[PDB]
């Protein structure tokens, strides 16, 4: 018995690379949300596994059969939910490389190639970013391609808050305040949980529409202030490039500067817009960058790799080394990160860059831009229709307004998304911010046009025809 | 600009599927370790991305010449070190299907298959590990495929001082004691420090020769003791079934008995080891764990996975839930719930996923249970093959008991009159200098002694039969 022969391999492959390029070629074809119930594939995948082997005929035929069309397409051009995970050809064959690999870098020894090219990719994509030399290898700082970005907050929470237990004592760690914007809350107070930070000790920044619901540096001062004037440590600001609501944008300049002045540790969450940043009529959003304690992005959502891929820089690399362990040219990446084993993740980002370069990687982030710009006129041009908070990024929040039924507001703009969503010709999520239920365009699926943006608007004008 | 397009793509992942298969085929002829200095990345590669494009040819020349090379070559059949990584077509069909869907599920609603037929695949393996019905999906427990170990031993040990928190109030943290065999120093503690524990409630189990290194019931009964008379709260025990050393064992059934005593949380590393218990013949290695708390296995390590693949089971899965949240309303229920599907965000450290059960899936489902345990077996039995082998020559020793698939073995002290241990990391340099040969050392119980860690997925008979010739060679150069 042998699960790795070459050429059983190749045929194997190449067989699964045409069924893949077949269903990119498909996906548009299929309803985007699926309609099964829950529990649909218990009844059909037997209770055990087999003692004897199935034929892999039979196993693709159960996939297109029970799998695909219990899928969410993520890829399909009409999938506007949530933020697109963007892909391209050249991140598909550096995943392909690296898993065939299949080496484990947790030392530059236990593979040099990998952890070399890892700092080599991060410092390019300091470089496009424009990031001082305090983020760099070659300079002061370094990076680390992480999974996720709960993980990498978690890591550079765990940082500030050993430096503070070194310098005041575990005992401490009860006086320790984290604070994050109030459109932070499904994913900030987790991370902070997960470390230990008392409940009573993670600050929801409260915001409002006359910021943007971004998180206003008056109000972050004066929580700030009462902290410590009763007696807290205030540790670790969680700074928000894009939420994931509305792509509000925390203001880093002078957040960082807050930060500064009370020792307060700023990370930058920038998962999906820090990308755009890569645009120098977007890096404005990165003034400060040089006074911030880390940042971190994920090319998963934004920039063309697959999951996973999020880059997390740090400005003090040995304030994180030190808090992640127990007791020159090159790193051991095991010191960087949760676990020990780790992929040789920089190979697709590395394929990435130098497959498109930069001039694409722009056009990317600008062609999306545009297409949610397009998008937004044509909202605007109906009267019915209001965008609710300002498009900074990909994103447009949008809603039918209050005067066109006499119904609740929220019932009506339900409807709607339910509407387009079960025709299955489209995708989209909702969300709530200020007591306002808004509907969402998140443009960005690579495999999305602007025929189809087109299409969606109009669909969305005749489902409002017939709900009105 | 079109970043994806179907058939640009079919072509060029086509190349890139005969590369791959012909790096497969060539691989046994590179050095397994390489011999590059450090920062030899950076004289060959430029210090800016380009502007422009390059072509996809230039690319692959670049991987030949600079990538390669710079390798070490865990897929070699002469790669012993560590443990190793084993992989299978059925897992890379499977890694190439679930990236390129690359769906986010983070929720049911968010991709129904990739949740629904994790559960099921949690089930079929803890089936196929005969675990009670309370670590199953269809019973009262769960599962969830995390990334890593590491990851997997910190959720649970997070969910368990969130129990104690929960019960006590936060500022008791200072109180919580984890504990841990010796042989588990270099990843146990630093999970510990990451949940929280204070520095000096991370306690490290000291083992001896006398019990081949595993954990000493009795000694972990006294240490126990000894923190409850002191005022402390015992936690958290990491139990491992085979410790990354000299795959040491500790024994389920007896350290089970005493965390249920102390109301410990016992957890059950075994990233290696445990995909072995799918045989009968270790099967008995989880005796005792219906008492256990949780469990885990890599089958990125033995089974055919590729990186990433850690299977975690979890008894009382609303613990796990609880520790993972801080939403209000969920804290406040505290009951059973009538749903039949998760979200497996609440599983883990993140909110997004990939589709990581379907390389599982497609392993079971094209393999079959026989062959899987075929698989394992003859790694075992190269492994005794290679000890027999070792013990019929009277100037090497076997350190410590073959348990799985490592071999521990060493030079006698009596072969040289140079001190043992320069002889043995004398004798393990040129091995690995050799190109021909990966393997690493350890030391335990103040003894420094060479692993050979068979399973690398292209090894066969042969080539543990020419790592002995090579030893042999060495050895008699050596002296
Ligand atoms: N257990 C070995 C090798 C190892 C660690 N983590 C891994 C993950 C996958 C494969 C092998 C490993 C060690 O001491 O580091
Ligand atoms: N951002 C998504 C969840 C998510 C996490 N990681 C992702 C990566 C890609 C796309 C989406 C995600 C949300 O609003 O809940
Ligand atoms: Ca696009
Ligand atoms: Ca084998």
């Amino acid at each position: 018995f042998k699960p790795l022969e070459a050429e059983e391999f190749r045929k194997q492959a190449h067989r699964m690379v045409d069924f893949i390029a077949d269903y990119y070629k498909n996906v548009e074809t299929y309803p985007v949300l699926s309609e099964v119930e829950p529990g649909y594939l218990r009844k059909r995948i037997p209770e055990t596994a087999p003692y004897l082997p199935e034929p892999l005929d039979d196993i693709m035929k159960d996939i297109q059969k029970d799998i695909i069309p219990g899928m969410t397409n993520w890829m399909s051009p009409n999938f506007y939910a949530f933020f697109p995970a963007t892909v391209s050809s050249a991140a598909f064959l550096g995943e392909m490389l690296s898993t065939a690999l299949n080496s484990v870098g947790f030392t530059w020894v236990s593979s040099p190639a990998a952890t070399e090219l890892e700092m080599i990719v991060m410092d390019w994509l300091a470089q496009i970013l424009k990031l001082p030399k305090s983020f760099m290898f070659s300079g002061t700082g370094g990076g680390v391609i992480q999974n996720t970005t709960s993980e990498s907050i978690l890591c550079t929470i765990i940082a500030a808050r050993e430096r503070a237990l070194e310098k005041l004592g575990p005992d401490s760690i009860g006086k320790l305040v984290c604070y994050g914007s109030d459109q932070t809350h499904t994913m900030f107070p987790k991370t902070c949980k997960l470390a230990g930070i008392y409940p009573n000790n993670i600050r929801l920044i409260p915001t409002t529409v006359e910021t943007d619901f971004g998180i206003s540096p008056q109000v972050l001062r004066k929580m700030v202030e009462d902290d410590v004037a009763a007696g807290y440590v205030p540790l670790f600001l969680c700074a928000t490039l894009g939420t994931t609501s509305t792509t509000a944008t925390d203001p880093v300049d002078s957040l960082s500067e807050i930060a500064n002045e009370f020792g307060i540790w700023i990370h930058v969450d920038a998962a999906y817009a820090g990308s755009a940043c890569i645009c120098p009529e977007f890096r404005h959003y990165l003034d400060g960058i040089e006074r911030v304690d880390s940042l971190s992005l994920s090319p998963h959502k934004w920039l063309l790799a697959y999951l996973d891929c999020t880059c997390l820089w740090v400005k003090q690399p040995h304030l994180l080394l030190r808090a992640l362990t127990t007791n020159d040219k090159v790193v051991d990446f095991k010191n960087w990160q949760i676990a020990t084993g780790r992929k040789f993740r920089s190979l697709k980002l590395w394929l990435i860059l130098r497959s498109y370069g930069v001039v694409n990687l722009q056009s990317h982030i600008r062609s999306d831009v545009a297409m949610a710009k397009m998008f937004e006129e044509w909202v605007r041009s109906d009267s019915r229709f209001e965008i609710v908070v300002p498009r900074n990024f990909s994103l447009v929040c949008f809603r039918l307004k209050p005067d066109v039924s006499s119904l609740h507001v929220e019932e009506v703009n339900k409807k709607l998304l339910d509407m387009l969503n079960s025709t299955g010709r489209v995708y989209m999520t909702h969300t709530i911010v200020g007591g306002i239920y808004m509907l969402r365009l998140a443009v960005g699926s690579s495999l999305t046009e602007e025929h189809h943006v087109r299409r969606v608007w109009d669909l969305i004008q005749k489902l409002t025809d017939d709900l009105l």
